[PDB]
DNA sequence: TAGGATTGCGCAATAT
DNA sequence: AATATTGCGCAATCCT
């Protein structure tokens, strides 16, 4: 009975739930995009640290090897 | 007119476009989530590398003493 | 069995 | 013209 009164309230409740679910998912996506930005900045920081330490170590090893 | 052949083909083509558009968005969102997993693992790897390089530096510097 | 959460899809207005 | 998006909503199904 798609004309019923009860039917309409059931549909209204689901429509409310749908918007809530969609909002939540779209927010989760936005949070995830933010996480990528955050993780990328951290990845760049770590890359820089690894390079710096690698050069420091290579220089020290060369010193010992030049004895 | 919903009986119009033009209408019928209009709906058929739009339904294809709507589905395509929605699949592309779901794909983009899944990739973004994937990148989080990727970067997380990579950052973990680099951190371990940082720690390893530091141990190697310490070991060598101990030779001075 | 009830009832909210998720998901896929259609429609039609609207944008490109 | 034709395809791409998107607000609104139906219905099935998943989850409590």
């Amino acid at each position: 009975d798609k004309h019923s009164d009860e039917y309409k309230i059931r549909r209204e409740r689901n429509n409310i739930a749908v918007r809530k679910s969609r909002d939540k998912a779209k927010m989760r996506n936005l949070e995830t995009q933010h996480k990528v930005l955050e993780l990328t900045a951290e990845n760049e920081r770590l890359q820089k640290k690894v390079e710096q330490l690698s050069r420091e170590l290579s220089t020290l090893r060369n010193l010992f090897k030049q004895l």
